[PDB]
């Protein structure tokens, strides 16, 4: 007897939510206009708000990155999937900054409010970094734990059955901006090999052709690293 | 009329070797006895300097490690074939070291005398090294250049009718511990993070674990580098 929207743009949050939909029944599955799902059908929140609050009991978001509108907020209520450990490196790819910068990283379920990645907790988990992690092979693990802690969490969302708990402190917040600045190494900077390591491993997932430099002939030439621990 | 033996125990200059032979005729072709190539024939080449000298006019070695023995040298014309430009990075590996240094690597064709990669050079070529070489994409590289010029020289180097030249300098000299001090990272080592890029891409080659680190746990974690330039706009 709960009606759901499902918003993501994320193809692994889209089969979850696939799955959900199939379990739970009374569910719709939406991506944004920006979305890149084929086969998705098409959401755009703003133009929607009167629509979605008539409808639906609880907007369900994974992996949101643009404020809702607050009539929206206030018309139902609104729950986000976020794949950091909030507060911090809430925003932009947390494992990236996480590798970087040794803080938690993990899966995070919250009530959603005016601010990105912000608001009262309802459930989250952590993930271990390995030294030899990479960002990729974290966010593989964060998709399984994503999954575990939804599924595990989903009756208490889908009932509103929680408390919520905001968490102590704001943290930090990083955009698609800090992002993209990590991608280009300087060859001039100077710090240990680990930092170069971290930085290295932050910015190498799957074959993505994040890390670049520009070589002492001005050539562009992308960077990533393997790494293999001994096994055991 | 020249009868020439080939020695050595690397895998592209064997190849090479099995062409030179197959074009030349009276030649043979050996590895050391430490060698591990398949079905290749085994020459101790200390134990077997009266009866190399009797059997052959001249002795061709590719990428040879250890040092000829004296009477070896002076009983028959010894030439080596070694995979750097001499006379920098001398010894092992020298892309390694240049990736590193800076220095010319290539190959270089030259007299054999009692010190390594050392001696009066026949013929040599640089082979460049791009940002993004890695050891391995250099090596290939190296072996082409090798084919190529050792086929351009080798009449010359058969008949002995070139004029060798002393390198005017010393250069430097790399050997296998050397190599192996450079496989361990030091996470507290300070440096540039170009410094760095040019340790991890010249401790890449093909899948060897060449580069490790060991994590604050005691874990050792093996280390690779995958460069790739931007492609040109299309031709």
């Amino acid at each position: 007897m709960v009606t759901i929207l499902i918003l993501t743009d994320n193809v692994h949050a889209h089969a979850l939510a696939v799955d959900l939909q199939a379990r739970h029944g009374d569910m719709d599955v939406y991506q944004s206009p920006i979305g890149q799902l084929p086969g998705v059908p098409r959401c755009d929140v703003a133009e929607r708000v009167a629509e979605i609050v008539e409808r639906y009991d609880l907007v369900l978001s994974f992996h949101c990155k643009q404020r809702f509108p607050a009539a929206l907020i206030d018309g139902v209520r609104c729950v986000n999937v976020h794949p950091g450990f909030n507060p911090y490196n809430r925003g932009w790819f947390p494992q990236v900054f996480s590798i970087i910068d040794g803080q938690k990283v993990g899966v995070t379920i919250h009530e959603i409010d005016d601010q990105l990645d912000h608001g009262p907790i309802i459930a989250q988990r952590e993930c271990a970094i390995e030294s030899w992690d990479s960002s990729g092979s974290v966010y593989a693990r964060l998709m399984d734990i994503e999954r575990e802690l939804v599924l595990e969490h989903f009756d208490a969302i889908r009932d509103g059955s929680y408390t919520a708990k905001s968490p102590a402190t704001e943290g930090n917040l990083n955009l698609k901006k800090d992002f993209e600045q990590l991608r280009r190494l300087d060859l001039n900077e100077r710090g240990t090999f680990g930092h170069f390591l971290n930085r290295l491993r932050a910015l190498t997932h799957d074959d993505f052709r994040n890390a670049w430099f520009v070589d002492a002939s001005g050539r562009k030439v992308f960077v990533r690293v393997v790494l293999e621990p001994e096994k055991p």
